[PDB]
């Protein structure tokens, strides 16, 4: 929808000044989302890997697909976000919490690029949802997400900050596999 400003555009590419990063509310991720892992498991995402492989030298289709197989792997098939609550659908069962915002963390990847993770924490003893979750979606300022990676854990926020190999990814539930694929065939 909104035209990604020059900043938003470069930011979406890991290039930005820390002074341009701003807090974001949980509502930026409101909606019902589908994990893309089952799509990969059923070959629905092969075209995307084929394209990334016919452009990446030293990388074969299988090598690329193996990279994303590890990256997308998760048992949380669906996520629901609404009115401050995040709900996780695992095995026909669900868990949720009314998450508290804990600021963000600007990361500097070894590739030189930068990224921002938005941290939330569950402070409800009753709940059985992950204690710490972090959103990352190439957005550094208020703006509704179109899809996102989410890191979840029960050890600590720092702990989630070190994870760089597994990043469960989610797209709007209503999108078909074809639509999800076309979207990935861009950015
Ligand atoms: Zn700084
Ligand atoms: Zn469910
Ligand atoms: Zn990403
Ligand atoms: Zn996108």
């Amino acid at each position: 929808g909104k035209p990604l400003t020059e900043v938003e555009q470069k930011a979406a590419n890991g290039v930005f000044d820390d002074a341009n990063v701003q807090n974001r509310t949980l509502s930026d991720w409101d909606g019902v989302w589908q994990s893309v892992y089952p799509l990969l498991q059923s070959g629905k995402l092969d075209p995307v890997f084929q394209k990334k492989a016919d452009a990446d030298k030293t990388k074969t289709f299988a090598e690329i697909k193996d990279y994303y197989h590890k990256g997308y792997a998760t048992d949380i098939e669906m996520i629901g976000i609404e009115d401050g609550i995040v709900e996780f659908h695992r095995n026909n069962e669900t868990t949720s919490c009314k998450y508290d915002y804990d600021g963000y963390k600007i990361l500097t990847y070894k590739s030189g690029k930068k990224g921002v993770r938005y941290l939330f924490e569950c402070k409800d003893p009753e709940s059985k949802a992950p204690k710490y979750i972090q959103f990352s979606d190439h957005i550094i300022a208020p703006r509704k997400s179109s899809h996102f990676h989410i890191f979840m854990g029960n050890d600590s926020q720092q702990s989630l900050l070190n994870e760089m190999e597994n990043w469960p990814t989610y797209y709007p539930y209503q999108l078909s596999s074809e639509e999800v694929v076309e979207e990935m065939m861009s950015h």
